[PDB]
RNA sequence: GGGUAGGUGGUAAGAACCUCAGAUCCGGAGAUUUCCGAAUGGAGCAAUCCGGUAGUUGGAAACAGCUAUCAUUAAUUGAUGAAUAAAUAGUCAAUUAAAGCAAUACGUGGUGAAGUGAAACAUCUCAGUAGCCACAGGAAAAGAAAACGAAUGUGAUUCCGUGUGUAGUGGCGAGCGAAAGCGGAACAGGCCAAACUUAUCAUUAGAUAGGGGUUGUAGGGCUUGCAAUGUGGACUUGAAAACGAUAGAAGAAGCUGUUGGAAAGCAGCGCGCAAAAGGGUGAUAGCCCCGUAUUUGAAAUUGUUUUCAUACCUAGCGAGAUCCCUGAGUAGCUCGGAAAACGUUAUUUUGAGUGAAUCUGCCCAGACCAUUGGGUAAGCCUAAAUACUAAUUAGUGACCGAUAGCGAAACAGUACCGUGAGGGAAAGGUGAAAAGAACCCAGAGAUGGGAGUGAAAUAGAUUCUGAAACCAUAUGCCUACAACGUGUCAGAGCACAUUAAUGUGUGAUGGCGUGCGUUUUGAAGUAUGAGCCGGCGAGUUAUGAUAGCAAGCGUUAGUUAACCA
RNA sequence: UUGUGGUAGACGAGCGUUGUAUUGGAGUUGAAGUCAAAGCGUGAGCAUUGGUGGAUCCAAUACAAGUGAGAAUGCCGGCAUGAGUAACGCUUGGGAGUGAGAAUCUCCCAAACCGAUUGACUAAGGUUUCCUGGACCAGGGUCGUCCUUCCAGGGUUAGUCUGGACCUAAGCUGAGGCUGAAAAGCGUAGGCGAUGGACAACAGGUUAAUAUUCCUGUACUUACAGUUAGACUGAUGGAGUG
RNA sequence: AAAUCCAGGUACGGGUGAAGACACCCGUUAGGCGCAACGGGACGGAAAGACCCCGUGAAGCUUUACUGUAGCUUAAUAUUG
């Protein structure tokens, strides 16, 4: 399986961004990186082109979007404890369902 | 089957979809596989053209779709069948194999030079090398004594060390150079012909298919008995098990502060280890991530080994007879060549000719004869150790790091050159992240100057660092009566202030002064080589001999080579 | 105390580069590289500081070398000198327009050369160089708003034309077969092979680019089937013509 | 653009010198730098002299040079009575 999916709530440990709490809303394997929302702002300098009925217009100014983050620098953050940490996760197979799930090893946390 | 939550190959953003009834992806097994190409229906200027036959569907037929098949040679079988009665030649049909390619590498065989050395050259060497051709194989070749050879001897072949640069062979010149023996790697011996016998062929068999036999301290057959039902194979089918190969699963351990754009660096306090190999993460991480040590797992295909059964092969010691068999245009011999270390010679081989004997036999022990001894030619097959790496997996390097390393780090045998065979380059690095510069000004625009992002924009796509030759700008000094290898020793004036040093920059003027390498008796040279700058560019390696120096071991010393761990 | 010129040459002692092995040390508070400066050594050489640079490097003792560049009409790359020099490879003037910019681009009027050709149709070859619009990185021996250059789109219509589906010449290939150490050479039957033979379409129009091909008009030729009438049909071979 | 180019700030007369000097010795002359000319010199440039000699160099050719050989011719022997 992978240690971080599409969806589950992810914070940074190292880099400017510290604490940063985000969700990670698409996964590049390959390049092993990671767009997690409101981190990593990025303002591109948007020209202006016009050749296509929607570049007729195509209004783009100081448009802030998402860079994308290195999977290493990305840590899972627990949220069924009362207080919540960051840690490592397992990949115990529970008999009940025979499917993989991770829990974390500084507690017993599933996913 | 594994495995998940993403995917629609790269220069690549966007549009539109797919995907949790399990996608993409990885592994095993299959399906489809246009045309050329051994190309094989016929041709042909390769990737094109033109068909025949037998089916089937439309048409009223020509015709057009959709299928299968149609080359040559060799072997077997059957049919047909000339000159010419029979019979062959030939013709046709069916079945089974062969074609070709590559691994710039190893094997075998045929053919086979020259440059060169001998300080010339012809014998000789180079060299049975290069090249040309044929046939393979996973290795090939060789192979079970008519042997070595001098002994109370060894007992297939192959490969390694030594014997030794020894015996020898050489216009006895240049050179060439074994076979015994010894030490090792591996080890395996089997099977036909003939006798004799069985059955069948107009049985003129002298032929076909079986039993019997495979030799040297001779064997086998003929007749007659005892003991045998086993052990082992280079061996067929199956069944079972184990060890693997082709995807994978799990896999421990850290926070705080400081410089910094960013920590993983540094410091403090800890923790894990059968994991301190490695890669990435904004610098240099055992504990951030992927992994590694370790424990594991295969539906399907495939490899090795073992066990059981099952085919095939595989078996001793006597007696008598005195009879038969033991590989012929063969061994020898003569005339020309060659192979062996040998430049032809005892041994091996053959183009021409001739040509034996049959265990009281034949061959051999460097001409030859006799004695002694060794061995059984003219038939076949044979694993292992041995040779090599185009390719698959893992890994290593006192190997290279864009003029190096393969010619080719990039889309290189490309661009390009030649009719063709053939010849054959150069070229890598933005930044952690494109956040690749919106916007303003000048300009026609590229572009430049600001702004903005960024730690850095003198990191801006001309994209790591940026040397010299070369081209321009400028502070300071000197230079327009001056004979100059351009420097050196003295020396005013001018302008500054340093790796603080009787300082530095320039040099009015005085004295002296014909470059650097090469090759020569002798070069400023009217001899030669270099336009300048930068990179590259020429005493090595392997095996032996001698001598110097030093160390280890020593007076029945000293030291191992191959090979094994 | 005696000495210390020196080529060929002999001998001895050292420096420097890269890497490896053992020790220690420095480095984003800035390593290598790289530039400058008024330092230290007997020589190869070695430091200090500052700028640039952005991640490795240094000292000691040993070991191994692709270990030292000024010359080879040396190889490769760059840059000078000659020198802004020779040369720019046969063709004039003006008006209007476009454009930021015009001797060179567009149009018009002349002018000058070709006129058995610089005119027109095609074979061979070339392979998109053809037409339209846009551009002015590069190429054009100047310039360029323009090009046979570059970008985007488009363009080649056959029963009668040129060649196959027809035929042969020189020649090539060639089952069998002959010859030859091998590869192969020769060669019969067959099969290819035009530069030749046989074979049915002419006139005009149309697009920016095609036209005996598309369109209009008028024709012709060869196959197959049905049908009508007549006739006995007559080749893989013989003969004539070709 | 081009061949060329050791660095140049590159006079003349007599002498000297490797024997014919822009550079040496002794004298004479000459302000710095171009442009257009013409070729005296720089033993000018291009071509590691083709002439000559040397090399126990190469190649082509010749012959009663040497050693061989294709081919031609003669004999023995086998096919061969
Ligand atoms: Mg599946
Ligand atoms: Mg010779
Ligand atoms: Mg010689
Ligand atoms: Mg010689
Ligand atoms: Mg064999
Ligand atoms: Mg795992
Ligand atoms: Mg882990
Ligand atoms: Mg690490
Ligand atoms: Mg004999
Ligand atoms: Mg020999
Ligand atoms: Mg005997
Ligand atoms: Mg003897
Ligand atoms: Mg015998
Ligand atoms: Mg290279
Ligand atoms: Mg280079
Ligand atoms: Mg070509
Ligand atoms: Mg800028
Ligand atoms: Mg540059
Ligand atoms: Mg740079
Ligand atoms: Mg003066
Ligand atoms: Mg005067
Ligand atoms: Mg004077
Ligand atoms: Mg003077
Ligand atoms: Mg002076
Ligand atoms: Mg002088
Ligand atoms: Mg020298
Ligand atoms: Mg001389
Ligand atoms: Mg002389
Ligand atoms: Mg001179
Ligand atoms: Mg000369
Ligand atoms: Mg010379
Ligand atoms: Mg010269
Ligand atoms: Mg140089
Ligand atoms: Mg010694
Ligand atoms: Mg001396
Ligand atoms: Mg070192
Ligand atoms: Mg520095
Ligand atoms: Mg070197
Ligand atoms: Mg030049
Ligand atoms: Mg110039
Ligand atoms: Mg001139
Ligand atoms: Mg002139
Ligand atoms: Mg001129
Ligand atoms: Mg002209
Ligand atoms: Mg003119
Ligand atoms: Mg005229
Ligand atoms: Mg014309
Ligand atoms: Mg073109
Ligand atoms: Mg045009
Ligand atoms: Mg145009
Ligand atoms: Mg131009
Ligand atoms: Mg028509
Ligand atoms: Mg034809
Ligand atoms: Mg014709
Ligand atoms: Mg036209
Ligand atoms: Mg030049
Ligand atoms: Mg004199
Ligand atoms: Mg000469
Ligand atoms: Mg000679
Ligand atoms: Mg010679
Ligand atoms: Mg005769």
């Amino acid at each position: 399986m992978q240690r971080i999916k599409k969806g589950d709530k992810v914070v940074v440990i190292t880099g400017k961004n510290k604490g940063g709490s985000g969700i990670v809303l698409k996964i590049m394997p390959a390049r092993q990186q990671a767009i997690v929302e409101g981190l990593n702002k990025v303002t591109r300098h948007k020209k202006k082109d016009q050749t296509t009925k929607r570049a007729a217009k195509q209004s783009t100014g100081k448009v802030q979007q998402e860079a994308p983050i290195f999977l290493s620098k990305l840590a899972l953050f627990d949220q069924k404890a009362k207080q919540q940490t960051i840690g490592k996760i397992k990949y115990v197979m529970d008999p009940k369902t025979n499917k993989k799930t991770r829990v974390f090893k500084k507690s017993n946390n599933t996913l």
